[PDB]
């Protein structure tokens, strides 16, 4: 289906216009000019074709082979002629099990109709003719390196359509731009024409002629474009200047701690006494300046989650002498553009800044499924992985001492470091055009090589989580990488994410590139400043079009919405953000407010204090406990409501006068206490909260 000889159908009579490269299953090679919407109707002439590919016979027996034009047309098996602008009755003799080369020309001057008929038969030694059918042919081994069988280069008799990277796309197409269009069954691609393709909302695709991976990643510039590739890459990584590779990160869903059993304590009949909490876990990116990792910050829920006031210590019975576990539910999470297979990456379990807890892996090779981009490991329908599996006894404990247990109590933080060994890759396989797990290929040989010649951005926009992507771009200094069309800011942030232009107007659905601010490294900066002054532009967002990226260029764009971490997380946003988030008020009432707010503007916000003001100013806190903040909640409808009752004894506020204030506010994640203050004060007192309800009683109803 994907599978027959290649074609190149030409406008001129010597093989150097190529208007259409496409695929035939059978030995009909035609094109009729129905299909050829696509290409002026002045250049739906076709004056020369080259095919290649292999023959593979069912039954060893001496063919003679012929086409619809032999006067026209030169013929070579495995460097043999068979065909020379004559028809013949010549047999070869053709073994079973084996593969022969094909390559044939095509040249007829001046045709007086559009598209191509051509079908290539043979005859076997019962005199039998037919169109070469389906099952014998393949296409030509478009690869780097040659297989056992199938040799990567056709011969070197007749002509040699330039193809430098032996790709299959001609080096004139790379340099000066190519569509592709899906046929009912095909794919064509041809050159880009302005006055057609553009308005047709079609993507001009160009390429290196001298890479066969143009983002040096697994997937070459055709397999991409024509979908010879595995259908789990991403879709921005089907374009070739979109580097295809996984990127991954561990998701820590919610942990228990518990005092570990020691040889001393022969008593193991006791009463439970784990501490549970909810995890929010975040990949991360830091300014560190070489940085091409894996990393995210696990943030312990600080709420209230069992009664009294208690220390972790008082709370599980752990003296000075004693040792905590650890148990956890994570996930792993495929933030990048091509699957894995076979080999999680193994992750450290990290308590402050270097005490690795808990080394996390998984075995090789027995996978329960993929881990695909934008998805996880588990899949979200099926049970997430406990670091120590109920059916699993060779699980190591996650211990910490007494002091780490104190530290992880007052930090409540563990950052998750996770490695960037994925194992084989799913590559196509030109012979019986199916992808497969290729055991030869591995993403350690591929990511050095994406890392040294892509632009890099770490973008955001999706839910205020980084996602990054990696474009191709030239880098100035190296030859090869010189040889690859030019990128600009524009098009990386359109064809990596999915950024458009409706109206004049770079957008991410819906919101302007003006939302966003930009965020460069020290040598990407002074790159950028240096090529606004160059363009005598004083401001980026005008002049996107116009800005070029290069190779190791690190690009971080970010909601101008929120005030972000060291760790690049959103952590808060100004007052008057805030506050107009939640301006439109559904309902109010002593039991509590119902509202409409912004999904993004929920994720920074740990919570609401509640406080009703009395007619001289003084303040009543309902809520008063740095624990006692998380009464908001999402109803199914999307609406939020805050619970007024929920630490009121579960009794609605009770308003003694109508001229008091109902008063309630939000806390922002960065200004959350998460621990009793040194001398030990759990109230709100203090706390940097923002008023974002002021009703007086008879203003509630
Ligand atoms: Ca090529
Ligand atoms: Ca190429």
């Amino acid at each position: 289906s994907s599978q027959g000889l290649l074609g190149y159908y030409f406008s001129d009579l010597n093989f150097q216009a190529p208007m259409v490269v496409t695929s035939s299953t059978t030995g009909d090679l035609s094109i009729p000019s129905s299909e050829l919407e696509n290409i002026p109707s002045e250049n739906q002439y076709f004056q020369s074709a080259i095919w290649s590919g292999f023959i593979k016979v069912k039954k060893s027996d001496e063919y003679t082979f012929a086409t619809s034009a032999d006067n026209h047309v030169t013929m070579w098996v495995d460097d043999q002629e068979v065909i020379n602008k004559a028809s013949n009755s010549n047999k070869i003799r053709l073994e079973k099990g084996r593969l022969y080369q094909i390559k044939i020309q095509y040249q007829r001057e001046n045709p007086t109709e559009k598209g191509l008929d051509f079908k290539l038969y043979w005859t076997d030694s019962q005199n039998k003719k037919e169109v070469i059918s389906s099952d014998n042919l393949q296409l030509p081994e478009l690869k780097q390196k040659s297989s056992n069988s199938r040799k990567k280069r056709s011969t070197s008799a007749g002509p040699t359509v330039p193809d430098r990277d032996n790709d299959g796309i001609p080096d004139s197409l790379e340099v000066e731009g190519y569509t592709v269009d899906v046929k009912n069954k095909r794919t064509f691609l041809s050159p880009w024409i302005s006055n057609i393709h553009e308005k047709k909302g079609l993507t001009k695709y160009k390429s290196s002629p001298e890479k066969w991976s143009t983002a040096s990643d697994p997937y070459s510039d055709f397999e991409k474009v024509t979908g010879r590739i595995d259908k789990n890459v991403s879709p921005e990584a089907r374009h070739p200047l979109v580097a295809a590779y996984p990127i991954v990160h561990v998701d820590m869903e919610n942990i228990i701690l518990s005092k570990n059993e020691d040889q001393s304590t022969q008593n193991t009949d006791s009463q439970t006494r784990t501490i549970s909490k909810n995890t929010s876990t975040s990949r991360t990116h830091t300014s560190e300046p070489g940085s091409n990792s894996n990393s995210s910050t696990v943030a312990i829920d600080h709420s209230l989650s069992l009664a009294g006031e208690r220390t972790w210590a008082e709370t599980m019975g752990l003296n000075t002498a004693d040792t905590a576990r650890l148990n956890a539910n994570i996930r792993y999470v495929n933030t990048g553009t091509a699957p894995i297979y076979n080999v999680l990456p193994t992750t450290s379990l990290v308590l402050g800044k270097n005490q690795t807890l808990a080394t996390i892996k998984a075995k090789e090779n027995q996978l329960s499924q993929i881990l695909a981009p934008n998805n996880y490991y588990p899949s979200k329908n099926l049970a997430p992985i406990a670091l120590n599996a109920q059916d699993d006894f060779s699980s190591t404990p996650i211990t910490m001492n007494y002091n780490q247990f104190l530290e992880l109590e007052k930090t409540k933080q563990l950052r998750l470091d996770t490695d960037q060994v994925y194992g084989n890759i799913a590559t196509y396989n030109f012979e019986n055009g199916r992808v497969r797990v290729d055991t030869g290929s591995n993403w350690s040989e591929v990511l050095p090589q994406i890392q040294e010649t892509t632009a890099r951005i770490i973008f955001n926009g999706k839910d205020l989580n980084l996602v990054e992507r990696r474009i191709a771009a030239v880098n100035p200094s190296d030859p090869l990488e010189t040889t690859k069309p030019d990128m600009t800011l524009k098009e990386a942030l359109k064809i990596a994410f999915g950024f458009n232009e409706p109206n004049g107007n770079l957008q991410y659905q819906g919101k302007d590139i003006t939302e966003f601010d930009f965020n460069f490294d020290q040598q990407t900066s002074q790159n950028i400043k240096n090529q606004l002054a160059e363009l005598n532009a004083t401001n980026i967002y005008t002049v996107l079009d116009k800005i070029k990226l290069n190779a190791k260029m690190n690009i971080l764009i970010r909601d101008k919405r929120f005030h972000y971490d060291r760790n690049n997380i959103a952590v808060g946003a100004d007052e008057s953000v805030v506050k107009e988030a939640h301006r439109e008020v559904i309902n109010s009432s002593t039991e509590g407010l119902l509202l409409n707010i912004d999904k993004d503007i929920r994720k920074i916000l740990s919570g609401y204090i509640v406080e009703i003001e009395d007619t001289e100013g003084l303040k009543e806190v309902i809520n008063d406990r740095y624990d006692m903040l998380n009464i908001s909640s999402l109803r199914q409808d999307g609406k939020t409501f805050i619970d007024f009752k929920k630490y009121n004894d579960k009794l609605p506020l009770y308003i003694s006068n109508p001229n008091y204030k109902v008063n309630v506010y939000a806390v922002t994640k960065e200004n959350t206490i998460i621990n009793p203050s040194e001398n030990g004060d759990t109230s709100t007192n203090g706390i940097k909260k923002i008023l974002i309800f002021s009703k007086k009683g008879y203003e509630i109803g």
